[PDB]
């Protein structure tokens, strides 16, 4: 059992880590739009799909993996009709082999967000 | 690592796999109710719901296993005065040792679907 | 794999078991805030997270486990006003290293819960 820790990821304050890796399985956190060095929430929908990935793939390589190990992926939103942007955007961080995966419509994120993802990796 | 596909079951458009099998375990991507023919939605709740457990049993079919393997299951449903009913419409896939599980009631779910749903699977 | 049972957590009605564990990997159904023994949701939104806590420790001291052996807790809440109470309250049920995890405001819960959680346990 390892925790998973980088400074290019949001810091991880409360009772919580950015991952946990147990044999060769990863159980990341939920990341939000959060920029790491001011924690603020980046403006735009785009940009918050993207500093959630940016976040996850910075954790992913502090486990000593990448997306490419990544296993599931779940993806909230507050509003679906951002689903397709989310799927375009992957585009740019995933190929085949490609993640199983769920996608749901939330009512609310942590701070407002837009959108939260999290994964687990397989090493 | 191993892809999980099922001609049975909805093709997979987009960037995710209906499942990704990891040594025994496998994590299948959540299913909504789509006919696998048409992919389009079947019509009314309890169509509806048993759609998503024939999806998922394909793809657990072409996992290699069954419901009885199923270890996790999670209830994505956008309105939970339908929890009587996929209650006893899962009763009729599964019976004991009967899989963990969790249910909540989402805001919205792709494609206008009122009820989704992922699992894990272990061989 | 086996079926974990636990009489100090609430029943399981319905097609479900309280966790299954399969290998050393204990997967842990979603707890709600039910006093076991009345099966009546406690009351107060403090009260209602240290339920669902203790419904969970129960269920892992069952499984052969603890809070310890948590790697992942997902939270649900119909209102996310009531986050940092959760961060405050689980401060005080898991001790570093501690677990991933992730949270999402959801519109509605089973039975009117404020509250759900679940886990998965890794046992040594
Ligand atoms: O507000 C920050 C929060 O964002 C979530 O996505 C994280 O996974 C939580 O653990 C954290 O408390
Ligand atoms: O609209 C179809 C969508 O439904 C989800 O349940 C699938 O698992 C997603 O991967 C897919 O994009
Ligand atoms: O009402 C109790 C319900 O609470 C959920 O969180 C459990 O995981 C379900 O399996 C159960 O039906």
């Amino acid at each position: 059992k390892t925790v998973i820790t980088s400074d290019k990821a949001p810091a991880a304050i409360g009772p919580y880590s950015q991952a946990i890796k147990a044999g060769n399985t990863v159980y990341m956190s939920g990341q939000i739009p959060l920029d790491p060095s001011t924690m603020e929430l980046v403006e735009g929908i785009e940009a918050q799909i993207t500093q959630v990935f940016e976040n996850l793939k910075s954790v992913a390589q502090a486990a000593g993996g990448s997306f490419k190990d990544i296993v599931k992926l779940n993806i909230f939103l507050t509003d679906l009709g951002h689903f397709a942007k989310v799927n375009e955007i992957m585009g740019s961080y995933f190929s085949q082999p490609y993640p199983a995966r769920a996608a749901i419509g939330v009512a609310a994120l942590p701070r407002g967000a837009q959108v939260e993802m999290d994964a687990i990796l397989v090493i």
